[PDB]
């Protein structure tokens, strides 16, 4: 009796950023228009970023009244602060009510709260300002997952497979939410890993129900979260690095990350499904949630794994039409997966599939995978 | 097969602070020898803090070298970061080879790491740092648990108690480290809350080992964790608060904390038990381990509990020789519990109780139990 996911529920802020047009309003609001040899870089990171747009909490006009935020060092983690925890929660509390609508039971039937974040920091925690939003009850048994990076939307789910499963009868409610405003950064010849995350970085959040031993007929069960693991890849320290500072949050990233994951990817694949199965695993017969941290991971999953052509659609297409949203993405990318299979005429969740993985990727580098089996569309 | 804490270590910094000692090293140095009203306050804070001594990383070099760090609202956070981040860590490390010590069985048998920590921040964290230093498998299962506060002391037993029940043969870390450097403030009428957490915050950390089935030519269990509940008080939002800023972790203190646990204990405690047997009264049947979030707060479990003197003896043992360490003091509580139940040849490492509960009390307010069963003590 392994844990389900029962629904699932995502919001973005309502304002889109096209890539196309991101490079002249990036250098326009941060008065950077003369650095053209900045621009030539930035424009060449957008060419190959597979994103075609974002959804974004930031606004021009938040840039003007605090244009600390824009000037590279200076100091702005309060007002960063002041924003992000109190949108953090806000745009968490829209997935929530989605994932709690699809579920279709009273939010008084929630037992467990798990809620991450690496965009902002406070006590109480966003869990809390959630629980004051939802009307969840009191005495709900919460996780308050901050600062923990990409890897996490895969962790949220080992977390609540344990809470679901040793717990009879609980439903935990997961949320992440990311509003990069605390990550936004001017531009300077001595950080160029600032244009990277300008290029790809985006705002999102998710909600996940999870419950063991569903109600026949009632809940309908999505996937199964069979086994997890996390691990270290070695050598790989720099690859994901962020500080949490008067500047905001500062970032940096090396280009060896693709590489890294790249090198690890069949070991800790085979590791993984080695706590589910003794035989070896045709990685062809999978559906996949990727972190699509940037471009080239997605395609060193594919090239490593032998993966043929269109197996990790829903994770580019993700990609495409919201960015890296952190923790949140791989649960937009099981989401489009229903969706698309539904559409299809599928006969399962997992694109007719039995057998998935969710692999989150962040700092460390750490890995963390989740063996997922699809359910039945009808 | 319940999970069960299989060892305790402690660590603190080096240098110990006496309390009758620290109005006079605080005001002078940090220039605030004019204030003799606020030394006034400060002396009678101290009086009743029933705290007679705290280790603390932080000294007057380092207050030197950044004068920012007790200029009220300067920007410090970078500097207290770059302090903390290393060594919460560091701290850390020497309570876990102390636990794993006590444990007897080797560091590759840990599966699972939670790091708990209200003193810093960073990407990747402390959790990541302690894998390095102990060289943990690097396939260990983590949790990392940033600024909740001082009610994860029993927190971090329920995750562990969850993680150790569902995953066959796990063998769960659990390193809870405060470094206060990051909440110190100076001093100003306007912020009269930083006197109260100037003389009773301090150092410390804990670290637990926690598993189901242990292995009897090895492990030797201390205590059970049975079951557990997370509440917020009513209408206690601004009983503790703690934001992070340019200025360091700021931090704000209601009067009124030690009222709403009172006025609440009756209730959670109840709840609790509801989980367990149905206990509703005769509280002095139990052993505890209370978060001594100030004095008065262990007053008030007392007095609303109807708990006899000298029920809450370990827990103001700690208060008095160690001071509010967050999150690890309830640890260091229970590891005190088992000493002097060793000392005084009791039946159990509860005091020669069977029943007991771990209180933990934050931000929220949040309180979370953590009801424990003993363990004997051999022969």
């Amino acid at each position: 009796q392994h844990a389900k996911i029962l629904a699932i529920g995502t919001a973005n802020p309502p304002n889109v950023y096209h890539q196309k047009d991101y490079p002249d309003f990036l250098f326009r609001v941060t008065k950077n228009e003369h650095r053209t040899d900045l621009r030539e870089k930035f424009d060449r990171i957008c060419e190959k970023s597979r994103t075609k747009k974002r959804y974004l909490h930031l606004t021009e006009e938040m840039l003007k009244a605090n244009p600390n935020i824009y000037t590279y060092g200076a100091p702005s983690l309060d007002v960063r602060q002041d924003i992000c925890n109190i949108e953090v929660p806000k745009l968490g509390q829209e997935a929530a009510l989605k994932a709690i609508k699809e579920w279709g039971q009273p939010i008084s039937r929630i037992t467990h709260l798990i809620f991450c974040t690496a965009s902002c920091v406070d006590m109480p925690g966003c869990d809390f300002q959630l629980i004051k939003l939802l009307g969840l009850d009191p005495s709900v048994t919460r996780t308050m997952i901050y600062e923990a990076g990409c890897y996490a939307g895969a962790t949220v789910l080992r977390m609540a497979k344990d809470f679901a499963e040793n717990n009879k009868g609980a439903r935990v409610l997961v949320v992440c939410a990311e509003i990069t405003t605390v990550f936004f950064h001017g531009l300077t010849d001595t950080h160029l890993d600032i244009l990277v995350g300008q290029a790809l970085f985006a705002d999102g959040a998710s909600a996940v129900i999870v419950g063991a031993n569903p109600e026949p007929e009632i809940e309908r069960p999505l996937f199964e979260i069979v086994a997890c693991r996390q691990t270290i890849l070695p050598n790989s320290e720099h690859g994901v690095v962020a500080n949490i500072r008067e500047m905001g949050f500062n970032y940096y990233l090396s280009g060896d990350v693709p590489k890294f994951v790249g090198g690890n990817v069949v070991d800790f694949m085979t590791k993984t499904f080695e706590k589910v199965d003794g035989k070896k695993k045709d990685w062809n017969s999978l559906f996949f949630s990727v972190h699509p941290g940037g471009p080239a991971i997605v395609d060193q999953v594919e090239e490593k794994l032998g993966l043929k052509e269109g197996k990790l659609r829903a994770t580019r297409h993700v990609l495409s039409e919201y960015g890296n949203m952190g923790a949140p993405t791989v649960h937009f990318i099981l989401d489009e997966m229903r969706n698309k299979s539904i559409e299809e005429g599928k006969t399962t969740t997992g694109e007719g599939l039995e057998w998935g993985v969710v692999i989150g990727i962040g700092p460390g580098l750490t890995v963390e995978t989740a063996v997922l089996r699809s359910e039945s569309i009808r």
